[PDB]
């Protein structure tokens, strides 16, 4: 699975966070499926600060990056999988595209930087957890 490395922060899907993530916790929110932990090394990624609805995401289950149009971050209902239950998720963006369990954490990027990470899949839709509202990732 994938993550964002910005400053001394590591941004992951909450349900895939490790014990080391939880032991170095900065912030977490179940409703968004996001968790941020602290890092010793500085990261290479820049977070987008924008309202773009077009970008490119990485799909591990295809070994491919795909250009997509996506919705603005919203409170959305997510169906059950073969291996997890159904629930409302907040700050979620949807696009038409392929995702499945191996694709968690793939980056969605726009011309301004990282928009979010792959979070959901079903019925030809990929959902992304937005990070562009988390301005505190840019400092401290
Ligand atoms: C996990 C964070 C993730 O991004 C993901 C994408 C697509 C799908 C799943 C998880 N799980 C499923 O069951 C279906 O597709
Ligand atoms: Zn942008």
């Amino acid at each position: 699975s994938g993550a964002i490395y910005v400053g001394n922060y590591r941004v992951v899907n909450r349900h895939l966070a490790t014990h080391n993530d939880w032991a170095n916790l900065v912030w977490e929110d179940s409703s968004r499926d996001l968790l941020v932990s602290s890092t010793t090394a500085q990261g290479c990624d820049t977070i987008a600060r924008c309202d773009c609805q077009t970008g490119v995401y990485y799909c591990s289950s295809r070994r491919k990056h795909y250009p997509v149009s996506f919705s603005k971050p919203s409170l959305i209902f997510v169906e059950a999988s073969e291996y997890y239950p159904a629930r409302y998720q907040s700050h979620l963006m949807l696009a038409v595209g392929h995702s499945e369990p191996g694709d968690c954490g793939g980056i969605l990027r726009c011309q301004h930087g990282v928009v979010g990470i792959v979070s959901t899949g079903g019925n030809g839709l990929v959902g992304f957890a937005d990070v562009r509202d988390l301005l505190w990732l840019d400092e401290e």
